[PDB]
């Protein structure tokens, strides 16, 4: 017989997680609480296998920052090794050298809900 391999919660989507409504309405708190923040949902993609588990889920940050400046940040809290391959994607487009501000992203690519959501895989494309 093989192990059977169990899921936890992190192997589902924060989407799945937390209702639409509920959703909703933790954005609008944080928004009017911290206007010039933007709330962020990152998340290992669900192909994924070789990078870790990011401890939290959801994050702020400030809208002046640079998307490939947030892409190191995660980098960083991940702890990879220097030759591990790393994406941050945005609507499946890569992050790692865009120099938007994060602000303008947003405007451009956030959910129904107001969240922002991104994935890391070792890819953009395979």
């Amino acid at each position: 017989d093989d192990f059977e391999l169990l899921d936890g919660p992190s192997d589902r989507p924060f989407k799945q997680r937390r209702s639409f409504a509920d959703r909703c309405k933790e954005v609008q708190q944080i928004r009017d609480q911290h206007p010039s923040k933007i709330p962020v949902i990152i998340e290992r993609y669900k192909g994924e296998k070789q990078l870790p588990v990011l401890d939290k889920t959801k994050f702020l940050v400030p809208d002046h920052v640079n998307m490939s400046e947030l892409v190191k940040i995660i980098r960083r809290r991940l702890q990879l090794n220097p030759t591990q391959a790393f994406f941050l994607l945005v609507n499946q487009h890569s992050m790692v050298s865009v120099s938007t501000p994060i602000a303008d992203i947003y405007e451009q690519e956030k959910d129904e809900d107001g969240f922002l959501y991104m994935v890391y895989a070792s890819q953009e494309t395979f």
